[PDB]
């Protein structure tokens, strides 16, 4: 038999820098993981142990951290080119500067063939991106061949900014006549490599005939056979087996998310390019495997421009900018409204899945304010302003809490009120009132959240039984300052961007900002 | 004596097609002004007039229209170059888009020279940008010379975008040493053409020595003598005549804004380029001039670019846009408060003067806005459904009330609600309640109002002898609705920038919008 190792990423969303164990910035420098220069050090090692080896990225390397926003898909060519990877599916990230910041960081300095079998050109940009990507590539892989055939979600338009000139076809449909031309090829081993969701890879190993082996990403999906070596719980074993409309059986795979895994999943093929078995599991990337020395001391160089960009400017404030503690912990402040402002913004322009791509409602503890930025002068605000007011190295995350859940949050909010601590929460998308004469537990009278799915967006009364879609930082999604009934009762968390990143890019965007307390918190 | 005539124009605010007599969009063809043909036609003839003409722009080309949101400043030069101007000084909003959406446009394609003598650069954009702007120069004219020194707005940081590598020197002592330069160079007639408003003009021509003549802008000064031709009221005479501390009688001049008016200004020297006499008036670009065949042919040659802007993709919203007249002309509407959001951050990104850069009160009459945009399919916003929402062709204007004239607007908003005419108010940075059960002119029971300039920035009750400043389209600020209080009442009124143009950019930066109903205005 003929064995293949597959050593694959996917959803690495611009953590190039290896980082803590939830994705955010690495603050204990001995329990790091993740980041390329580690991951080069093992993918090395495999390659040097095993004869037939392909790594492969199933799409999404754009947008996350300060390396995109400097960088904007540079970084991602000069590393993934430093890994040399073989093969990587475009995902929606890859279009968040449209098409024109696809085509120039990325498709014209990558070193290897970047794939999707369903995104159709047209108008005047179909002679000018012709080519730059590709439905299929074969390639040579030892003494044989494999052919890849890639595929990007049709969600692509709601989530980026793809342009009316991209058409995203049915994958199913899209991908069957490009396996066909490879069968045609006489290619007999396919490797289906794609951004879609691991829903959709279940359905592409079912319905598409002739793909071997399906590699995907978008959906964060961690697949685990026995005890997992980390936090993240396994969605099912890797590889995840499904059996084919012809009945074949297809091992499904994808890695998580943020670099923190390597995939690794070795195949045997018989003589005819059918699979005959599959094991691996994904390898965690943590402290016990060495950054190669010679990928980070390019990081090194290439993190001096993202050191000079803190003192550049960003925008500017027509307000003074209230992030005090004793306004901060105490009642609504500006400084808190803005951040809510950015989380929300944000994560509309650049949502990671559909699931997420309407969240409208923000809580942020006022003890993760830490400093007021004064106008004067001339109101500059920069990245080293920012991060002297969010200095934990935190993210922004996405999660979904039954009403119930949110007035608890909101019950803790006040329920030791007066004593300075920092679980007082700042708000988007969301009207309070407390009423602190009451007792502990009972203080919430009125809470109402924007509705943004119907008739006449609006604020309604929350709703005990309905769920709600909230961003917020890691930190209280994890339960930190006592709101351990958001850890213990949220129905789904996922991680997202970095927090001074995420703030730095709205200011960018807004070019002058003037936000004010306007009644999001009261007392009566 | 030589005598020399200096054409001049100032704050054209990308207005390169005629206009209404407001500088809006001209409705009717036969009453309409300004524009660069018709601004050619009236040059040309001086030209062939007399003997030693000199046309000059004083600054604010850039910014207003959607010219100017397409082609980001090519339209100035070549339009400029096509006139022939002999000098152009720089104003703030020629670093709207940055140094480098000035020097690639502008300072590379132009000409003419183009002059600041008190703006100095440094690091590294000093040898990039390094004589593409100059603080003098001396040009030929008939068989004489004459010096024009340049100077640009020390609020240009403010407001504009002008980097932190540009430092704006006071203008009387960076003016003084070049006309010194000019005056040793044997140059014995001086221009000073710039940007910083009259009350500084008025300055420049008694203090710095030399200084024949003051051409000026920026504040949008009307002088002219005798009976005024149009609706704009002198602020004095044409010219405006200042002695000097040396002594001699130094014509200052402005000609409004908009290029409603060609600047035209006679003035005799003797042998030592002393002024023996000057006199002149602005001319009124109106429809008895022709407009010239050959530039119009190249704006309509131009115009086919713009009107395919018109299906281009803006960016998306999330919620449904509802600008139904059911809504607007009865309660908040979320469409309202998109306009209002846009209407305020165009302003503050952009604004004219420093008189009007923190301003964040809005109010649009709900008649004004005429269709709802619907999110299916995909969200896509275009300027073409735009169009439809905002059809009258109007400018969004400036205006600084008394609280007793604003409280009158609002209770005429709802003075005989229910009738479902337009003059029911959408509102930014204002939170009203009405109670309708009482009297007509007694129905707003709460006005509070955004407060910018303050401690803990916030909404705070309308005082009614505190004066607030506004923005709102030119349809209210002329009395239209029946709100002949503003009209009578306003202490200040200078026009805007073009209404549809104004929230396209602004949905163009959010990238996605989602603006709601959030308790701007109720009814108890
Ligand atoms: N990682 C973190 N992210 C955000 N806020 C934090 C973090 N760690 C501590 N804080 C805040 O700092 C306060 C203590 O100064 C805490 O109550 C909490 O509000
Ligand atoms: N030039 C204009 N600008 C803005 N709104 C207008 C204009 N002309 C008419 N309207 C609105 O249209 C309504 C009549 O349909 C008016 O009550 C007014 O609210
Ligand atoms: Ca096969
Ligand atoms: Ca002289
Ligand atoms: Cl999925
Ligand atoms: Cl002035
Ligand atoms: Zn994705
Ligand atoms: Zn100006």
């Amino acid at each position: 038999p003929w064995e293949l190792t597959i050593l694959h990423t996917n959803d690495v969303h611009s953590r190039l820098e290896q980082t803590s164990e939830d994705s955010s910035k690495c603050v204990d420098a001995s329990r790091c993981m993740g980041g390329v220069a580690r991951l080069f050090t093992k993918v090395q090692q495999i390659r040097r142990a095993e004869p037939n080896v392909l790594l492969l990225d199933a799409g999404d390397q754009y947008q996350g951290t300060i390396w995109f926003t400097v960088y904007k898909g540079a970084e991602v060519a000069h590393f993934m080119n430093a890994l040399r990877y073989d093969a990587m599916a475009l995902g929606n990230h890859e279009f968040d500067n449209g098409v024109e910041g696809l085509i120039e960081p990325l498709l014209k300095e990558a070193k290897f063939p970047i794939l999707s079998a369903n995104i159709k050109a047209k108008g005047p940009l179909a002679s000018q991106i012709s080519g730059l990507y590709l439905p299929y590539k074969v390639l040579p892989v030892g003494d044989e061949v494999v052919g890849i055939v890639g595929y990007t979600s049709k969600e692509t338009p709601f989530l980026s900014n793809p342009g009316t000139n991209l058409v995203f076809e049915d994958e199913i449909t899209a991908l069957q006549p490009e396996v066909d031309k490879l069968k045609t090829l006489n290619v007999n081993k396919i490797i289906a490599l794609g951004h879609s969701g691991f829903e959709m890879d279940k359905l592409i190993a079912q319905k598409v005939r002739g793909v071997d082996v399906v590699v995907g990403g978008h959906s964060n999906t961690f697949l685990y056979t026995g005890n997992p070596p980390s936090k993240e719980v396994p969605a099912g074993k890797y590889p995840f087996i499904v059996t084919s409309d012809d009945g074949r059986k297809v091992p499904v795979v994808q890695a998580y998310a943020f670099g923190k895994y390597l995939g690794y999943l070795k195949i045997e093929f018989d003589e005819r390019g059918n699979v005959i078995s599959s094991h691996g599991n994904p390898i965690l990337l943590d402290s016990s495997i060495p950054e190669d020395p010679s990928i980070k001391a390019d990081i090194n160089k290439w993190r001096i421009k993202l050191d000079d960009y803190s003192t550049q400017e960003l925008g500017k404030t027509i307000v003074y900018l209230d992030g005090s503690s004793q306004s901060c912990r105490f009642r609504e402040c500006n400084m808190g409204n803005l951040i809510c402002d950015a989380m929300i913004n944000n994560n509309l322009r650049h949502a990671d899945e559909m699931f997420w791509n309407h969240v409208s409602m923000c809580i942020l503890n006022g003890g993760g304010i830490r400093s007021p930025i004064d106008e004067r002068n001339d109101g500059t605000i920069t990245w080293e302003n920012l991060a002297a007011v969010l200095p934990f190295g935190g993210t922004f995350d996405l999660v979904q809490l039954k009403g119930s859940t949110l007035k608890k949050a909101f019950e803790h909010s006040v329920h030791r009120y007066g004593q300075s601590t920092g679980e007082f929460l700042q708000v988007g998308g969301i009207h309070v009132v407390y009423d602190l004469s009451r007792k502990p537990g009972d203080r919430v009278v009125k809470l109402d959240v924007l509705c943004t799915a119907c008739a006449v967006p609006s604020y309604d009364p929350l709703k005990m039984d309905e769920v709600y879609k909230v961003i917020l930082p890691n930190f209280l999604a994890n339960g930190g300052d006592g709101f351990q009934m958001i850890k213990d009762e949220l129905l789904r968390h996922d991680s997202g961007d970095q927090d001074i990143n995420v703030v730095s890019t709205y200011i960018s965007k807004m070019k002058v900002i003037y936000p004010a307390v306007e009644g999001r918190i009261k007392f009566s």
